[PDB]
């Protein structure tokens, strides 16, 4: 099914607008605690080791609002927003949102 | 009634640009505590416990402004936001922006 | 006057882009204690009494923004953006944005 | 030069979509401590002491994205984007953001 | 290849909407803490000694997404976003994000 953070598909035309959908996931203090910690100059995501953990919680994320708006009977999300949120300054979520819709 | 991440809604043009509306709903910190503290590693609002709270924050502020725009004499919001707020150490704001039009 | 969190004015044309516009208001330390933080569980707008000083806030930014492109001869804002920080431990701010225009 | 938080410029087609450019400026721990700290209730950017600092900061931060896009070949900035945050401890940074475009 | 905070690319046309990409690089705490340390006053970035690390992360977190954009067969980024998120103690994130197209 179809994501974007663009507000349409080009060529495809939205008859539906069902309903704003999201998805979250949560990465514990102990993870982000050594993960995020180990870096010392400015490591990228490619190189350092953080980023299976937060792609992982990234795509927890995703697929939740993606099985959340097919369940809604829409073929699309639009105008989907990734967030990230440091709670205790330990437990890093990573929210995402968007409109669940029919093409 | 219709609300979209999008800047506007196709097919239907947008007759009067009311206001800018807005909801929000307040998670204690007391609850973002113990229940955002669970995981140990990687865990989704899919099979979580923080979720449900968080879900219910979201809805509340949801509705506050959709009731806010029905009063207004909106029939839909457009170019919806819907960011997060670490407002002390503990709380979570959960915060929702639209702009309330007819159409 | 007319603003919108949408980048355009529906069946109107913009003649000038003149500026980005912004408003702010801050809420001290014990406001937010006092109505924010006493919060326990999950309390949303309508019933919670941090909110006519949260929308005095906001009202207070949207405003100054709103006179700010009044000052600069435009006559729409167009893309507007809520924002919300902890500005200093304890303190919230409230920053509006967008851009002033002619229609 | 056009500077603009819509995704567009309306009337006037992009030739070139040039790079995104980015620009801060920050506030020092005394600079934030010396006119956020005496706030106590609700106080506007109007009637605030801390608001010719803030709108200093912004300026030098928009400034800069303008320089680099002028000197990148551009003649307008679009999505433009204005980021607050608490970098160190007491210190505050405006970042922005947008698109260096050809019109 | 072209990336844009725009949802589209003038004159072409998008025929996939491939995925949503993600690019990030982290600051660790101590060119963080001792770097951001100097600021007096108001300081902007090409005055300062600090647009060096922030950019030279940006542009990693950028390269990144990219390069992820060309391996899922993308030649344009589109709704292009950039946050940054402080991690922990005195710790810098520049995540972007933007939907990986083919033109």
């Amino acid at each position: 099914m179809i994501v974007t953070t663009t507000s349409g598909i080009q060529g495809k035309e939205i008859i539906e607008y069902i309903d704003i959908v999201n998805g979250e996931a949560i990465m514990g203090a102990n993870i982000v605690r050594d993960l995020f910690a180990s870096v010392r100059d400015v490591v990228g995501g490619r190189a350092g080791s953080y980023e299976s953990k937060l792609k992982e919680a990234r795509d927890i994320a995703m697929d939740e609002m993606k099985e959340l708006a097919k369940q809604k009977g829409a073929n699309a999300i639009v105008g989907v927003d990734v967030d990230y949120e440091v709670v205790r300054d330990g437990m890093l979520m990573v929210a995402v949102s968007g409109t669940a819709v029919r093409i």
